[PDB]
C-alpha cells in the first residue's frame, strides 16, 4: 500500500545495488535536480537501505512532479519505485 500523502521528500525503492553509494547520489542529482532544488539526498552503505534512496526536495510540489515523471523510469537497468516520504506522524 504506497503512501500517498505529499511530502518534499520522495522514498525510492527497487535502485540497482550494484552502484556505489558516490555515483548513485550524483546519478540522482543528475535525473531529479529538474524538478527543484534537492535539499539533500540520502543513500546508506547499510543492509538496512541497500536499494534504497531519500530525496528532500524544498518544496512537495517539486516531489509530485518527480514523483509522477519518474515513476517506473529504468535507472541502471531498473525501474524505480517512488513514494512520498511516511508521514510526520
Amino acid at each position: 500500500v504506497p503512501e500517498t500523502r505529499p511530502n518534499h521528500t520522495i522514498y525510492i525503492n527497487n535502485l540497482n545495488e550494484k552502484i556505489k553509494k558516490d555515483e548513485l547520489k550524483k546519478s540522482l542529482h543528475a535525473i531529479f535536480s529538474r524538478f527543484g532544488q534537492i535539499l539533500d539526498i540520502l543513500v546508506s552503505r547499510s543492509l538496512k537501505m541497500r536499494g534504497q534512496a531519500f530525496v528532500i526536495f524544498k518544496e512537495v510540489s517539486s516531489a509530485t512532479n518527480a514523483l509522477w515523471s519518474m515513476q517506473g523510469f529504468p535507472f541502471y537497468d531498473k525501474p524505480m519505485r517512488i513514494q512520498y516520504a511516511k508521514t510526520d506522524s
